[PDB]
């Protein structure tokens, strides 16, 4: 009777050589507790990245911060004290915390932080601080970006508005009123930035790159996508050398940040439940162990410190994430989610 529903963030790395399918969701899942407190803990997979699932949120769900602002105003998600999140999670970056508040309140425990990152070879041969800099410099295919290179209705949707909107703050919340409707609308001037970078990106995709770096043969000394694509060769990364950095795709960094949520029909004592299933999520250091064996990035400080006592992997990003502290974006959406991003693609696509 008394159970308490939790909506994992369903995207975390995997591992395959043949047939055999060996996902780090499941491994973290097996690891959780099904019975807290007296209450009946339900873990399934929440995929924010369906409408569908937007539409009906669980008691508690992990969701990106791209859709927060619009899904606060629907209603679903309860507003949460400053204090309550700051003795579960610790001490936050600015931008994290940031991704996570919604108009002053705060709407969630931050549990994710991702970010497309440039994993270069110790054979750099050329150096970067922005994408449009690095693809000018490195010339005609040169890059590896899989994502860019198959442009994903998320990825071209994102660094056009990364290309064109620039904020002070860190949260860059846009909404449908300044998406391309039908193609006359498009920024010509960013999507010649965009073209640039696409240029400079080899047509391969990650699976072939991953391969490519195990078989001793890098395909290119330049890399960029999220860090939970790299886990495979975190191995190789450690031993050899790798370096990892914070690049915007111009100018100013972006990062992407999971974030932990309760629905707002909660009563009072499930309120106090969640917060014990939400704590262990991000203080577990079992759960913590797991994530960096998928090169899953915790969004807290405690949490990135804990994975950086042993792995220099983790180091670079936690000396990066404090040094442009104030110079990372998050790109989030006010009024729209799933379906204008892919209609948004849609009409960019051919101007690319």
């Amino acid at each position: 009777p008394k159970t308490l529903t939790v909506g994992l963030f369903p995207y975390l790395p995997s591992w395959n050589e043949n047939g055999n399918e060996v996902k780090l969701i499941n491994l973290i899942k097996d690891v959780l507790p099904t019975q807290v407190s007296g209450y009946n803990i339900e873990y399934t997979e929440f995929d924010c990245y369906s409408d569908a699932s937007l539409q009906s949120l669980p008691d508690v769900f992990s969701t990106d911060s791209i859709f927060l602002p619009y899904l606060v105003s629907l209603g679903g998600v309860k507003s949460l004290d400053e204090s309550l999140v700051r003795g579960v999670t610790g001490d936050l970056h600015s931008f994290v915390s940031s991704s996570a508040s919604v108009n002053g309140s705060v709407y969630g425990f931050p549990q994710y932080l991702c970010s497309n990152f440039l994993l270069s070879s110790p054979n750099a041969t050329q150096q970067a601080s922005s994408l449009l800099e690095l693809a000018q410099k490195v010339g005609y295919e040169q890059i590896v970006y899989p994502d860019v290179a198959s442009s994903s209705s998320f990825t071209v949707f994102g660094l056009y508005q990364q290309l064109l909107q620039s904020s002070s703050s860190a949260a860059v919340d846009i909404k449908a009123s300044d998406l391309p409707q039908s193609g006359d609308q498009v920024n010509k001037d960013i999507t010649q930035k965009y073209r640039t970078i696409l240029d400079s990106t080899v047509v391969a995709s990650q699976r072939e790159y991953i391969n490519s770096v195990k078989q001793g043969k890098p395909i290119s000394n330049y890399y960029v996508g999220y860090s939970e694509s790299m886990c495979e060769i975190k191995d190789i990364i450690r031993d050899q050398q790798y370096n990892v950095q914070l690049i915007g795709t111009s100018d100013k960094p972006y990062v992407y940040t999971d974030v932990l949520a309760l629905n707002s029909n909660l009563c009072d004592e499930k309120q106090k439940v969640a917060v014990e299933v939400i704590k262990n999520l991000l203080t577990n250091t079992l759960v913590l162990d797991l994530l960096g064996l998928g090169l899953t990035l915790p969004a807290n400080k405690n949490g990135i410190a804990h994975l950086a006592k042993s792995s220099n992997f983790y180091a670079q990003l936690s000396q990066q994430f404090d040094a442009k502290e104030s110079e990372v974006r998050v790109l989030r959406c006010v009024d729209f989610a799933n379906k204008e991003v892919k209609n948004c693609a849609g009409v960019l696509r051919p101007f690319l």
